[PDB]
Parts: structure tokens; sequence; C-alpha cells
């Protein structure tokens, strides 16, 4: 008596039960589609129907449980939540409501919501949330990331290393080796710190770039295609930062590897403009502002890092102003080199000009002494003749082992 046993399942596959069920045809119907003919099929039959999804309050005061496999695409599938069940448990938009639901009446389109298990993973008896918490420093926790796979990762530590609730921001024009920088941090992430929720979201990208980072990357991976409307860019981006918040809320540390700040903040500009500087609406790099500004180390408990790309050298006009309006309101930098990629060189990172403030406090009170060394002998290094020094004096050891025994 249940039909929670596997609802995050492929498309073929799912017509399990279109090969088992009495069902007359299936030839043009959906995915989200065909499991709302299968999910009444089983209320034909009495039975109990459990269910879960994630919360999102529409402007009318309901909300429905929106699937975070289908990146939070609006469905039939959907489960329906009334205004009275939302004060009942105080809800806001980023719950995780689970639990049994009920099948449509006469007149009624949505199954809806039944009976309240776990709310945020957790029962229906919790407190403070993410814009009332305490935010003093970045630093009080560590995110440490000998294969090849590792050289990727190696120079980040030495570089720029990442703290637990830190704003990070990494610089790339276009072909500059920065999609599988972050399918190199959510491996060194994963492979080292299978505790913080991981979300990976992608604005405005391609259908096998979002596959493959499906494939590589354990989590949460949410994106938005190119074909999809600039108002869904946002739904999307809106619905991962909301969820993301409600878990900090739970003294949880949650890291979010968004890609490109510009290709969200364009769709944010698509939707609401009024007077404009060079084709962006001053106004409208609110919200977008918004989500970046919320990545912080909570002083209650818990984190929110936010390491996301910003796109220069798009040839856009647009482009080079909304970078421009983000330079250091993080407090991490990564800046990813031109001419490194132009010739095949990759870990292709700016080691100059890409620092990562605030440093003292993340490492041990020695931890950057050894690291102020080879940061005070590249001033006269060159640029692509900088990162092929950076190999050599590094793959022949390890990670502390890398000045100790390379002094000469
Ligand atoms: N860590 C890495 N190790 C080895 N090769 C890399 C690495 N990062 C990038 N590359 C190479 O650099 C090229 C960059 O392609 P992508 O991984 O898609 O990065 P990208 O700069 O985001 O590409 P665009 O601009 O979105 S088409 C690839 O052909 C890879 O071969
Ligand atoms: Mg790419």
């Amino acid at each position: 008596m249940n039909l929670t046993e596997l609802k995050n399942t492929p498309v073929s596959e799912l017509i399990t039960l279109g090969e088992n069920m009495g069902l007359e045809n299936l030839a043009r119907m959906r995915k989200q589609d065909i499991i709302f003919a299968i999910l009444k099929q089983h209320a034909k039959s009495g039975e109990d129907i459990f269910g879960d999804g994630v919360l999102e309050i529409l402007q009318d005061g309901f909300g429905f449980l929106r699937s975070a496999d289908s990146s939070y695409l609006a469905g039939p599938d959907d489960i329906y939540v009334s205004p009275s069940q939302i004060r009942r448990f105080n809800l806001r938009t980023g719950d995780t409501i689970s639990g049994k639901i009920r099948p449509p009446k006469e007149g009624e389109r949505y199954f809806a919501l039944l009976k309240v298990n776990e709310v945020n993973f957790d029962k229906p008896e919790n407190n403070k949330i993410l814009f009332e918490n305490l935010t003093p420093l970045h630093a009080n926790s560590r995110l440490r990331m000998g294969s090849t796979e590792d050289l990727t990762a190696r120079v980040l530590d030495l570089a720029s290393p990442i703290g637990r609730g830190q704003r990070g921001l990494i610089v790339a024009p276009p072909k500059a080796g920065k999609t599988m920088l972050l399918q190199n941090i959510a491996q060194s992430i994963a492979y080292n710190h299978p505790d913080c929720v991981l979300m990976v979201l992608l604005i405005d990208e391609r259908p096998e770039e979002v596959t493959e980072m499906q494939r590589l990357v354990k989590g949460e991976v949410v994106a938005s295609t190119f074909d999809e409307p600039a108002s869904r860019h946002v739904q999307v981006a809106e619905m991962v930062i909301e969820k993301a918040k409600r878990l900090v809320e739970h003294k949880k540390d949650v890291i979010i590897l968004l890609d490109s700040i510009t290709r969200l903040a364009r769709a944010y500009n698509t939707v609401v403009p009024a007077v404009l500087t060079g084709g962006v609406d001053a106004n409208a790099l609110h919200r977008p502002k918004r989500f970046f500004g919320a990545a912080r180390n909570v002083e209650e408990g818990g984190s929110l890092t936010i390491i996301a790309t910003a796109l220069i050298d798009t040839g856009s006009k647009m482009d080079e102003v909304i970078y421009e309006e983000f330079k250091g309101t993080g407090n991490m930098e990564l800046h990813l080199s031109r001419k490194i990629a132009e010739k095949r060189v990759f870990p292709a990172i700016d080691y100059n000009r890409s620092g990562t403030r605030k440093e003292e406090l993340l490492t041990t009170q020695e931890e950057l002494q050894k690291m102020w060394i080879l940061r005070k002998i590249i001033h006269p290094m060159g640029e692509i003749d900088a990162m092929e020094f950076l190999i050599n004096k590094l793959a022949m050891t390890k990670t502390n082992d890398d000045f100790f025994e390379m002094m000469k």
C-alpha cells in the first residue's frame, strides 16, 4: 500500500506501469503527464498514496509541491497545498513537505496534500530564519580540497581557499575551462564533505551540458534550458535559494554552485525594467544581488556558500556592466586567464590577480605563512609562464610537503 517506491525515474523506464496497467493509449503524453494518469488509477482502488515535493506559494496564497527532479517545473504531477494548510504549519516557499496525499475531486485539477509527515526533513515542531541570522565571518570552518584531477583542485587551496559559508566569484571569458572547474569543485566537495547539501544551479545552459552535469555531480542539479522563457530562468534560482536558506535555518551547511550571475541577471532584467544604462535596468540588478548576497556563515550554526561565475569578455555590452556591479560584492575571487586557455594549458587561473581576501582566519597561524612565500615570487613571474611553474613544483609532491622539501 504505497506509491513512493521511486518517483525520480527516467522517462522510458517510468512506463513500467504503462505496460502493466489498463491504460488505453499513451502515445503523446509527457513524463510529468503520465504520472498523473497513474496516480489517479492507483486512486480508483482506494489505497494509500504517499508523496513529497518542494513548496512554492503562488500570488494567490496557495502553493504546490514542485518536483526537484524536473527542476521545479510546473506540471500535472504536482501536489496542491491549500492556504489553510499553509497557516496550519507555518509554511514558506522553499519547504520540503512530505506525507500522504489525496486524489482530486470533481472540478479539481491537481492532487492535494492530505497529511504532513516531515517539514524540511523534520517533525512539524520547528526556528529562526536566514533573514535574521547573525552573520559575523566566513572563517571558523574550512572546506579543504595525487591524481591530475586533483590539479584543478590543488591550486585552489593555495590561490584562493573556499570557506564554509563564503561568497565566491569565478571570473571567466568564453572557452577558459569554466564548466569543468565547477565539475572539479563538485568532486572535491562530494569526495571530501558528503554532509553539506550540494546544489548545482545552471541558468540558460545547453541541454547536453545539464545532462553531463547531472551525471558527473552527486546531488541536486537544477537547471534552465535555452529554449525556456526568461521567467523560468528566475523561477529555478528563486526556488533553489529559497530552499537553501530553509536548510541553513536548521544549522546545516549548503553550497550553491551557480552558473553565470550574468545569465541569471539577464533574465532578471528582461522580467522588469524602468530608465536604462547601456541596455541594463539599474533597478533590476537588485533581485540577483539578493541571490548572491545571501551567501554567509551563520553565527548560530550552519552556512550558505555560493561560488558563482561571472562572465567577462562576452562581446555583449550588457555582460560587461553586470560583472562591474559584482566586483568585490563577494569575498573570494578566482580569475580565469584568456591566454592560458589559448595555448591548451589547463588549471588555467590567473594566480596573480586571483586572491581570496580575509585569508588569515581561514588557515592556521602558519598554514598561510608558507603560502605567502610563493605569493612573494609571482610579481617577476609572467602570465602563461606562471602556471607551468605551478605544476612541476607540485606534481612531485602532495599538499603540506609542497614547500617543506621544495626550498632547495
Ligand atoms: N580541469 C581541466 N582539465 C583538463 N582540461 C580542462 C579542464 N577544464 C577545462 N578543460 C578543457 O578546456 C576546454 C573548455 O571546455 P569546457 O569544460 O566546456 O569549459 P568552458 O570554458 O565553460 O566552455 P564554454 O565557454 O562554455 S563552450 C575543454 O575542451 C577541456 O578540454
Ligand atoms: Mg560552458
